């Protein structure tokens, strides 16, 4: 039920395939705001998830990103269900010192 009012923003390449550096979206956790970020930018659904479960709507996030929630890093909270709100934010980047 619902879709928190949230905002996500995107970092070196990520921002270059979103086209913008930010943008409103929505979802009740985590994951239901990364779902509708691939929506639009489906240069991001393979950048941000695992291209598995080809024939499901299982999905995973990508073992090289690292998500945000007010910068509190979803790494070290709920994960993916760390439950956005209303004026909630994240922050989605690509990995480091490797690739």
């Amino acid at each position: 039920g619902h879709m928190a009012e949230v905002k996500v923003k995107l970092f070196a390449n990520l921002r270059e395939a979103a086209g913008t550096p930010e943008l409103p979206l929505s979802g009740e956790k985590v994951i239901d705001v990364l779902l509708s970020l691939t929506d639009k930018y489906p240069a991001l659904k393979y950048v941000i998830f695992e291209k598995g479960d080809e024939k499901s709507e299982i999905l995973i996030l990508c073992g090289s990103i690292n998500i945000l929630i007010n910068g509190n890093n979803i790494r070290h909270l709920e994960g993916l269900e760390t439950l956005l709100k209303d004026s909630d934010e994240i922050g989605i980047l690509p990995p480091v010192s490797g690739g």
